[PDB]
């Protein structure tokens, strides 16, 4: 019939149909365990609790992320996260859809093996496949030519792609995240004392970025004008209607993509990532990669994320290029969206590995690489 | 001619001149204000005692400390006990010698601008400076390398220092305390039936666990053998002769800065904190930094505290490190002797603030950030 | 008096005296500087460290090359460098001694003209001479024909030598690297889930490919084998005492000199380059050739190199050729020992530019040929 496709992250599972516009299930990628006892069995509240529920239980539990820097590092907390997708939300049995499957560029080859093996054995599935990110990022927008950069709650990476063929010599990954912004924005934040300590608070201080922060054109000039007027500063409203003020914290977290010696790494901003990436293609595409860069999920979105990258590739590339960049509104959705069109599209159909082909096979075929 | 060099915490004051050996003023950081009634002014007992004076007369006042988790919580009465601290216990007049403040690693920018405010227009100094609690304790024992970890009465922190560069990136803080440590004992005596409710009570559970309170080496054990055998239970005097005895709590109150799930905190121990600090150092430094691992502040005193710590990091960490962790006696002066030796030494003397560069730049000058 | 030869690439100096057996001063060619700030200069820690303070002092430092592909790319570092060079390591005034200096063969003018421009003005030298790596790597190993192959750091090059003639019109060059096996190395063992991301990792990555790569005499069996077989997997052991296992990437990295597909470029081999360059020269020298070939410079010293290459070249060549490859076990060393015996030689001795002389012709002198 039809085929499930999901998109999981470090920070959300993406899960739907293919031929679908949207996503039916997102939720956070979170178990939680109660934190204050040990459970009444006997009377028998839920030892774990999952995504939405996680999220409305928050005090009373410590929240774990099955998966860091995109990689899986709970198998136990990650089949409850499959096993909450499919039964709870999507109200699904996987034993008659075939599923499509995301990962990072660069990973670690167990992490699409044991992937594999569980959605076998543990779940039934007709079919799977494995699918990057950056590729399906740019059948969402379309095109067939251009860099993609994809930025995360885990991982940034770029692919550059030319024609419709794909490089892998060219691809760049940076460990900069959503999550390394949130855990710099509790630093900051403690500057003016409040602190953050729990990870129900850091999920707090996660919806503090995402509704306050924002890319600043340029970071000299707002700092000293920062200081000088509070028409910056801007108040956020706690769970239990306390208020806090925010001010320049408000631009300065975003700026760590751009200059990560803030958090203290060494690594090229995304601004330089980019162009060291285009720079790293042969000099016939380089015209057509400045002619097309696009902007895939979350850590995206911060307000004036694209005039930033344009004002600051401009200054790097020769002054005759047309620098362009695009981002739909949609964008954190494009990974999912992109799968959904994969999936969809007749010319793919060859490409699923059935379950009978890997039991002859055995792992390893599973990184048989196709387009 | 001389400095004076100050260390003020949310459970003591030590104070003294640069060079000394040791402090010459030690007291609490307390105001006792009369409990009973108001005052007979006319008469005209003192309206509030400080230090210890409110300790010799402890029952008839009530205790506040001006000090919250390293942050001066109340100025009415932290200027009470710097004016006490200057003209009652140093019999100095403040106006001449230039002074040296310290501070706990990551708190809000205004407890530092205010603390200068007040130090040059309440009180006049020549020049002043703030201090990190950790890099002191550092200098204390004269090494270049290692991890500090320091527990005090209300903050523990963790600065890693390699090579005397140090790294803003890897510090922690916990709010885990001396006192959070006083408040448990006094729950867990309660189970004997002891209760001590009055501020003046948490004094005699303070000097209880000061007296009595140890790291049990394997907690589990110690805990199988108390109930078995009385050998452990021993006892204690109070301050009108009756006799208490005291079993399993004497080592079960130290356990919580392991276990802080005891308090009931989110919290790594110190053990674990110090090696996931060492673990988000680079893999050159990680290797000098098991081999330092240094101890400063009251909370670290306890009996077999460092036996304890380095039990279970050679359990953490790879079994081909040397693991080597390093207490002298002298520990609570730590951050007081490295103050010391800093501010004696001549290489720091560019590093004052003068009053007038402060009267020209305004506050926010105290936070450059110097060694 | 007499005369320092220095031989200086993108991956170490090598220099020392004429007439010694080897090198006095080996170090990587790299300057480092402070990571975590900018330096805390009153204190005045070393605002920069060369070579193997930079190697001991890693973690906390970023590493740079002053030279990229033979090219020197930064001269603020480069004078650091070569001062470090004379008054540290060597402990020679470069006032006194004249000295010898080598390039690859085929590169920018400029940068000769700019280290003869520092050499004179910034160090003082008697006389200076520019030499091709090549060249002295036949005089080391004494022949007067052969076909040269020099692999280093940054460069691949080939110079066909006969009879003491030189032919300029068969030089060939690659770009083709040990940096750019290191590189590859890194994304190979990303495979295997190890993610080695600063250039103070990429020394460990270095590091492992010295001590564990080898050619694989033939691959695909090799491949084919190294699946089904553990006992080519091998352990190394982190700075911090963790363990790594390598398998099949032990050998598949050096495969890339082979087949520089894997890498990405477009090349041959470094036996189908060298098969080609032979075919280049005149039918009669071509038997002569094929009797000599010979291997200089670190990244020759792969085990197996020589019955790979060698096994290879036969099946290119006509059957009837004796084909023979030549390999001291000192081939690292190989280009310096030719430039001390080269600096030695009496005749030799006309070919010096004296300082007066080009202080009269300009700096284009320097481009004069001679043998
Ligand atoms: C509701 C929240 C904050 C507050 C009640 C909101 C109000 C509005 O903030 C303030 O401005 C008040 C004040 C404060 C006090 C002095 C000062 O010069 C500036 C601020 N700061 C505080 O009460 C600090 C003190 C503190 C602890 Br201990 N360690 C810390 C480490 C670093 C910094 C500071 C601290 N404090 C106890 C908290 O944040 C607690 C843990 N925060 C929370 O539970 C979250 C959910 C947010
Ligand atoms: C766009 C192009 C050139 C450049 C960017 C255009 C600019 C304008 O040329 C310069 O003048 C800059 C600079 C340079 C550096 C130092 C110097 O005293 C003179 C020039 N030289 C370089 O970046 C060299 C260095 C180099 C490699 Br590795 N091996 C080589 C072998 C021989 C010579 C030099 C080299 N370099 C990396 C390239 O050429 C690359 C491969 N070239 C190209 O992709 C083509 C398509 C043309
Ligand atoms: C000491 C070292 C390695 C390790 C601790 C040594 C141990 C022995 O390796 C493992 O086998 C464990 C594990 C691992 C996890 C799951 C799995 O199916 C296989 C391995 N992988 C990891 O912890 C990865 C995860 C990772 C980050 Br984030 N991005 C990445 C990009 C690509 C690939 C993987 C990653 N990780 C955090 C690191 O490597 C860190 C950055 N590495 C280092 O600091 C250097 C100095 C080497
Ligand atoms: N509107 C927004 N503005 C700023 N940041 C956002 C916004 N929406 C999500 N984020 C951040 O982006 C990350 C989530 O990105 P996403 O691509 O959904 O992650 P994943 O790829 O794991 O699904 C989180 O760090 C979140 O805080
Ligand atoms: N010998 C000891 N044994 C156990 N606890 C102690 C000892 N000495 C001090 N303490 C406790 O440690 C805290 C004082 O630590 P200290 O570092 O002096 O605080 P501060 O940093 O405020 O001066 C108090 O809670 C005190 O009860
Ligand atoms: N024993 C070895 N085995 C494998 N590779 C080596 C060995 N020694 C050096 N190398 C590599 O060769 C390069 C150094 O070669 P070298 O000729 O000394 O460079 P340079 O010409 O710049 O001095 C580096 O990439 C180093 O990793
Ligand atoms: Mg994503
Ligand atoms: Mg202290
Ligand atoms: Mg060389």
């Amino acid at each position: 019939t039809t085929a499930l496709v999901c998109d999981n992250g470090s920070g959300l599972v993406k899960a739907g149909f293919a031929g679908d516009d949207a996503p039916r299930a997102v939720f956070p990628s979170i178990v939680g365990r109660p934190r204050h006892q040990g459970v009444m069995v006997g009377m028998g509240q839920k030892d774990s609790y999952v995504g939405d529920e996680a999220q409305s239980k928050r005090g009373i539990l410590t929240l774990k992320y099955p998966i860091e820097h995109g990689i899986i590092t709970n198998w136990d907390d990650m089949e409850k996260i499959w096993h909450h997708t499919f039964y709870n939300e999507l109200r699904v049995a996987p034993e008659e859809h075939p599923t499509l499957l995301t990962e990072a560029p660069l990973n670690p080859k167990a992490n699409r093996e044991k992937m594999t093996q569980i959605m076998f054995e543990t779940f039934n599935v007709p079919a799977m496949y494995v699918a990057i990110q950056a590729v399906l990022s740019l059948y969402a927008s379309g095109r067939t030519t251009g860099i993609v950069l994809d930025s995360g709650d885990g991982v940034t990476h770029n692919v550059p792609i030319y024609e419709g063929y794909a490089l892998p010599h060219a691809i760049m990954r940076l460990d900069l995240a959503g999550r390394d912004l949130t855990d710099y924005l509790m630093k900051i934040l403690t500057e003016r004392g409040y602190s953050f300590v729990t990870t129900a608070e850091r999920e707090i201080v996660r919806d503090i970025k995402e509704k306050l922060c924002y890319v600043a054109l340029d970071f000299e000039n707002e700092m000293a004008t920062a200081a000088s007027s509070s028409s910056l500063e801007k108040s956020y409203e706690l769970p239990d209607g306390q208020v806090i003020t925010i001010g320049n914290e408000r631009f300065r977290c975003p700026e760590t993509l751009f200059q990560p010696s803030f958090i203290g790494m060494e690594s090229a901003g995304i601004h330089e990532t980019t162009y060291n990436s285009i720079m790293k293609c042969d000099i016939d595409i380089r015209k057509d990669l400045y002619a097309n860069n696009v902007m895939s999920g979350g850590t995206t979105m911060y307000p004036g994320i694209a005039d930033r990258m344009q004002k600051e590739i401009t200054a790097l590339a020769p002054s005759t290029m047309k620098i362009k960049i695009i981002a739909p509104p949609e964008r954190k959705y494009s990974v999912w969206i992109g799968g959904s069109i994969l999936a969809s599209l007749s010319t793919f159909q060859q490409m699923w590995i059935t379950k009978q082909e890997y039991d002859e096979a055995g792992p390893s075929i599973v990184h048989r690489k196709c387009f």
